């Protein structure tokens, strides 16, 4: 329901959800969302903030698998996000929570 | 022979080679080397310098697989390195080429 909360939030903020709980052999992505020419790969976390090298490794590995199977996004802007879900407050969206830029 | 060059260099610099061309389902490590309580996971590259998010993802994934299967290093100091191999010069060792610290 943290994941449903996060997705509902992103939809209210103008995103389309492309995948939920996306699994591949080498990683996973809680949400894949799109707005305009931008694809966001989103980690949902129970609530500064810093993504673990392990999670980064796994989300990058999963993004790679996703992009390969969705040629329509081969040249889209990619962004790695977090959403923090805490008990008595709105989801907090951290766009670009880490940089996977070359 | 870039890999042999790198390993020979590290041995001259006091390291023991634990693995060469280490493969796992989700990544690979060109050299695993040890000195004292320190394990170095080393990417060998033909010659500042910056490891790609993809390679980082893969070397971290492979380090994780390695560490799990070598309990003796569960609590060792870990470092991620690069060695640059260029044509008319000694290997260049970049210890801690990236940070995988939590």
């Amino acid at each position: 329901s943290a994941e449903a909360s996060a997705a509902d939030y992103l939809e209210r903020q103008g995103y389309r959800i492309l995948a939920r709980r996306f699994k591949t052999r080498c990683g996973e992505i809680d949400l894949v969302a799109q707005r305009d020419a931008l694809v966001a790969f989103v980690e949902v976390k129970a609530r500064a903030y810093a993504v673990t090298p392990r999670q980064q490794s796994r989300i990058v590995a999963a993004a790679e698998a996703w992009l390969s199977r969705h040629p329509e996004h081969a040249m889209s802007e990619l962004r790695f996000d977090a959403i923090l879900i805490a008990p008595n407050t709105a989801p907090r969206h951290l766009p670009g929570a880490f940089d996977a830029t070359p």
